[PDB]
């Protein structure tokens, strides 16, 4: 079975990967920043998005990935071997969903194509100051 | 942040584990029965359910543990780790949207304590033949 | 003053005697099952059935009992197998008889201990095998 | 599960740790208010307040732990007068509660319990000989 | 700018001068006075009266000067025991004030500091024993 | 009890941490901000706002801190240096918070300090190099 998990949301692996490798934050500032302004949102019994139902299963099934890098530190590469390959695949569910949250879903969708096209200019011909999207 | 999975879905993490810990078939079980009957509705575009955005991360992080497994493998008491504690979070949490899609959700969570009081109860005062939803 | 402790639930303890030592689950599967199925309304800043309120002090007698178990064993063996088999089994039939009245309804448990009542007392000769089940409807 | 046994009559734990532990009357002084004044309440077959249901509970539970305090004695001290003493005060806690929300009003307790509170917290040269009393 | 705490709230500070220095009760004890009474009221996001803003941060402001305490006692006394005995004095007028005026009403403290002030100014021979207390 | 100060605000500290240690102005620069623009209404018998109320406490909390520099200093430099960095950049977000909240309405602060958010995450080679401006409208 092979299915994308942005694929219902109007996006695509490839699209997501249109950005550079290190655009993304962190997974420290990423769950700080939907600790922040999404507790009441998250933790509530009753799901109100399907961003919301996708976020609650992406800090769980990364909260058993870290679980499992200490329990292999103990019994250090492999601690560093999960931040190159599995944590781009966690950083990139997490700005995607907090993105769309906060802004809209169809906004990120049109920033990705505008940041995408502008890192592939060159330099001289481009807006000097890159995209981000933000509120007004 | 403290977040349970199936509490947007009407249940907890106690009253999953109400049933015993060996009643959940395996991953391999499990995989293959989403895969008979529920591949044209997983890796459709567009979610239809709850239960569907949740069986698409439930799959795809479940593949970032078993491609962490044989890393592990390669650089086997650590693949048998995986399936001890992380392996129980994750059929709980396949079963339990596979049988809600199928039958329903108040189905399953009211056979969840059916089976749960079936099994506490002393042999020779409960009905004999265990508890299992099935169609009609 | 000799109170009866279910009599306000339409039940007397000379109706529940009937039922046999080895008919209700142990404290730990009888706690397990207040605790998964409704732990939210028995922790919860009201009272919803006079079932509740006769539950959330049945668990807490039965918690408090523990803690001398452990005081006896750890401070200061036939006292700690007084309080969980002797004065256990009050408590099991009293954890049963709350839990089912909420699960099933009051008017199910109080039909299902009559007609355990005419199995029980049947001799074995003349009773079908299998004890009556609890179930709605 | 760490139930509260006030909870539901609007007061906290907490909230009825402002009453000294050595205020509460004897266990015998209780009962006999109990007795003289709610016995055809108490033993009648017959729902009432939901202080009834729990004052029932709390007579028996002390009638149960009563005869192992029986038990214990016989059967071969510091047990005896332990129970009583340490474990009773449960009681005792529980039996002062009921008795004086039953008489005085359930919101009148509530009313008590906040006024004890400002006379123990004032110094010994500020505050009034008279101890609060509950009186109608 | 020199601003009177309570001058929003119906009284000066030298209204509140009637109470001598020595009435008020410790810290500890009014700070479990407001956790066992305001615990959900006080952390909620909700906005609520204008003595609760002001116990927010008459809470938040003991607590960022008693991390003082704990730093300036390994780090190397007389300062230790001065923070909390003269500097903590004023946290006391405004921890006693923000309670009372919740519990009791904002008026009834008003019509409290007045009658302190014909009780404190009397002289011995013609005062009652009762220092008056503030009851509901 | 752990209170958030500015919960019932519409922010957290975690939404507010993002902003970097040298981007609020000094306590004297933030003092004067508060005097200048309105101490009428700082000084007056009413609350006007929630803010107001928050900002009575948060002044007169840094007076009595200011009051405990001097007394280590005459009576009895570390603990001078304390007050002054460690424990004054929360009194200096407090009253940036505060003062911001009246002088841009509210909403104006809270959408900028998601929008400071999304600037200060990103790695430099990918955001513009000037900070975003507060400003109403």
């Amino acid at each position: 079975m092979d299915i994308d998990p942005y694929k219902e949301f109007g996006a695509t692996v490839e699209l997501l990967s249109f950005l550079p490798s290190d655009f993304f934050p962190s997974v420290r500032d990423l769950l700080d920043t939907a600790s922040a302004l999404y507790r009441e949102a998250l933790e509530s019994p009753e799901h109100c998005s399907p961003h919301h139902t996708a976020l609650r299963q992406a800090i769980l099934a990364w909260g058993e990935l870290m679980t499992l890098a200490t329990w292999v530190g103990n019994n250090d590469l492999v601690v560093n071997y999960v931040n190159t390959n599995m944590g781009l695949k966690i950083r990139q569910l997490l700005w995607f969903h907090i993105s769309c949250l906060t802004f809209g879903r169809e906004t990120v969708l049109e920033y990705l194509v505008s940041f995408g096209v502008w890192i592939r200019t060159p330099p001289a011909y481009r807006p000097p100051n890159a995209p981000i999207l933000s509120t007004l």
